[PDB]
């Protein structure tokens, strides 16, 4: 009998200890309750969710099942089990638990919201939006549901009630911070919403504390460090993105370009081999390659790092998918650094330095960051473009440089069998520009090939491949030949109403102008048309193309006249892609790091004239460029020149800069010095 009443005392006592934040005590008391009365549903469930908090996901799962066995109609256990299964990468099982909770109780708001998260994670946004809507009809005061729904509406550019939604988001966060709860907005989404910098940093810090808490359970002693060095710094780059991922498209040449007499490089991969060349290249080029995806336990993973005797541990993930920040919370290296992958602060006590530059992160804005700033000599950004897209080093015009374009790794066959020549043109300053022009006055078979959807054609015995030796033409993407094409190739979530208003503003003032965007995702296309229409411009003047493979994408950009950056959150990589083809990008920097990346890139490129200071200047710079043919020609030439002359795409300069920064970090450590802001130059 009760007995079951004794089990009640302990369960509630464990509950009390859990409210106060004594997680170990609670666990022990829930265990004691189950030793006393094993068939106790509520206690299995409570123990499971405490076990889930501590990162013991496998054990939690065992006790949720015991709860559900004893009480089959325990909808709440099904729901939390679904979350544990989610965290364990088992999207399939999570889906069934949430389904089951809804079958038990169709009015269970959380289960609808949890389900919606699955849909959102899998890129199924319309379905996620229904489920979040459902959750909010059943429970209107549901911060988690509301903030995730808000994020889905960003992804799809649904801006209905935008201004009140943004304020409601800000209310919920500030409220949550004051009540000392973990907020409903993810630190990585932070940069989209009008939160104060202090707010964004607090969200970040709370995620960092989560990492410390999860890790406190291991009861490890702090690592003890080597204090003096006599030759080589051991640097460890830790990332889940070594493979086919934008991060490797930026940095893959860097490990192999490091001066091996100064530093020994270790690349720690957090994800499995995906068999791609990018993973192979980083594997070969890097002096040391370790795969930590084979070491699931964060405790052991930290140990391996400590055992490799690493001085500087570099976080390339921050709060992004695949991160294992618990490793950094264990402090397996005396100095720990954020670099490249996450455009924001960690807010973590266990991160010392962030790698940036003076444009991206001016000292005036240092309070944004928990980390001490460390300045690269020029921009903190890089790209492997010089190595990945050598065929895009220059273009060959066929017959204006952006209507029909040929690119090749080897131009021999074409130059040997057609009239290709390097004309000069003078443009009013007074500048001389060189073009390579292939003239064959037979547009027919080139247009005919595109018109019929042909894979290939042959100009005078030479095989030319349809870009959809390669040919790219405005027809391929439905762009008018005489149009002035403004482009942006970012995920649509980066666009807000103020951005779009400015773009319609420039389109209204530029005679034959068109806006080129991407179905990223497809379902956003409609919303953008509707709003454009509402702003007083024909929807037909905004042309959308499909998300393309990396090569086609960078190659397409050659057809744009001018690229327009998104001031809400700049296009970090795509803007590199576009610059590589010498297409100017006009930007307006804000205050967050993610707002200022393009400015940093352009500053390094030596083109500050493309960096606006107000919305008015942004629009005016873009209007002048679509309106003054000669000025546009001169600036595209300057951008083209700068792309090979400047450090922006120079991967070896970049390695040197990292080295100086790492040396400086060590010097401070070798002396008794606390981290403080440093610079390379
Ligand atoms: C705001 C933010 O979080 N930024 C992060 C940065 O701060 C980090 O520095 C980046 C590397 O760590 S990741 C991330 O950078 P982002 O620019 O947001 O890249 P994102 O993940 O949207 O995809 C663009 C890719 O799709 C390719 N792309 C694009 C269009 C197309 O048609 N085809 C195509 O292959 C493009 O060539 C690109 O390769």
């Amino acid at each position: 009998g009760p007995c079951s009443n004794h089990a009640d005392s302990l369960n509630n006592l464990a509950n009390i200890k859990r409210e106060q934040g004594y997680i170990e005590e609670a666990t022990r008391l829930y265990l004691k309750a189950l030793e006393v009365f094993p068939d106790f549903a509520a206690a299995h469930s409570n123990l499971a969710s405490v076990l889930q908090q501590q990162g013991k996901l496998k054990e939690a799962l065992m006790h949720y099942k015991e709860a559900i066995r004893i009480q089959p109609t325990f909808a709440d256990a099904y729901s939390n089990m679904g979350n544990t299964l989610k965290e364990l990468q088992d999207v399939s099982g999570a889906l069934q638990c949430y389904t089951r909770a809804i079958q038990i109780n169709p009015a269970f708001a959380d289960a609808h919201s949890n389900l919606a998260s699955i849909h959102k994670d899998s890129g199924n946004i319309p379905e996620a939006i229904q489920s979040y809507r459902t959750a909010l009809k059943l429970k209107p005061d549901f911060p988690d549901a509301y903030c995730n729904l808000a994020h889905c509406l960003q992804i799809v550019c649904d801006w209905t009630d935008y201004d009140i939604r943004m304020k409601k988001l800000v209310s919920i966060v500030t409220e949550q911070l004051e009540k000392n709860r973990l907020p409903s907005v993810h630190p990585h989404h932070s940069m989209l919403y009008p939160l104060t910098h202090d707010c964004r940093k607090a969200i970040a810090a709370r995620h960092a504390n989560l990492c410390l808490e999860k890790v406190h359970v291991l009861h490890k002693k702090p690592y003890n460090f080597l204090k003096k060095l006599p030759g080589r710094l051991r640097i460890g780059y830790l990332s889940s993105d070594f493979g086919n991922h934008p991060t490797s498209h930026l940095m893959q040449s860097v490990p192999g370009l490091h001066d091996r007499s100064k530093v020994e490089i270790f690349c720690y991969a957090l994800s499995p081999d995906d068999g791609t060349t990018f993973r192979h290249k980083i594997s070969r080029e890097s002096e040391n390659f370790v795969d930590l995806s084979q070491i699931p336990c964060n405790g052991k993973a930290a140990d391996k790092i400590f055992n490799d005797g690493i001085h500087i541990l570099v976080n390339m993930n921050g709060y992004t998918k695949g991160a294992r920040n618990e490793i950094f919370a264990l402090r397996p290296a005396p100095i720990q650094v954020m670099w490249l992958g996450y455009p924001g602060t960690s807010g973590a006590s266990f991160m010392d330095y962030i790698i940036t530059d003076s444009v991206t992160s001016p000292l005036e804005l240092a309070y944004q960051y928990s980390e001490k700033l460390s300045y690269m000599p020029h921009t903190y950004f890089i790209g492997d473009h010089k190595q990945m897209f050598p065929h895009l080093k220059e273009r060959i015009i066929v017959c204006v440089d952006n209507v029909t374009v040929i690119n090749a790794t080897d131009l021999s066959p074409l130059v040997e069998n057609t009239d290709v020549k390097e004309i000069k043109e003078v443009v009013n300053k007074p500048v001389e520009i060189t073009h390579k022009v292939a003239e064959l006055p037979n547009t027919t078979q080139i247009v005919s090939m595109i018109a019929t959807g042909q894979v290939q054609t042959s100009l005078n015995g030479v095989v030319v491949q349809n870009g959809l030796i390669v040919i790219t033409t405005r027809r391929q993407y439905m762009l008018p030949d005489d149009a002035v094409v403004y482009c942006n190739f970012n995920q649509l979530y980066m666009i807000d109403p103020q951005t779009l208003e400015s773009w319609v503003e420039i389109l209204k003032n530029v005679p034959k102008s068109v806006l080129w965007l991407l179905r990223f995702p497809a379902v956003g296309e409609q919303n953008i048309k509707k709003t454009v229409s509402d702003f007083g411009i024909s929807p037909d003047r905004v042309i959308f193309s499909n998300v393309a493979a990396k090569e086609e994408h960078v190659r397409r950009g050659q057809l744009a006249d001018i690229c327009l950056d998104t001031p809400l959150c700049n296009g970090h990589t795509t803007s590199m892609d576009v610059l590589w083809t010498g297409t100017p990008v006009v930007t307006l920097p804000g205050e967050t790091l993610a707002s200022r990346v393009a400015a940093s890139q352009l500053a390094t490129l030596g083109c500050p004239e493309l960096i606006a200071r107000t919305r008015e200047e942004y629009q005016n710079i873009a209007i002048r460029l679509g309106t003054k043919k000669e000025y546009l020609k001169a600036l595209r030439a300057k951008v083209w020149k700068a792309r090979v002359e400047s450090p922006l795409f120079d991967c070896s300069q970049y390695a040197k800069g990292l080295e100086k920064l790492f040396l400086r970090m060590w010097e401070k450590y070798e002396n008794g010095e606390l981290p403080d802001h440093i610079s390379a130059v």
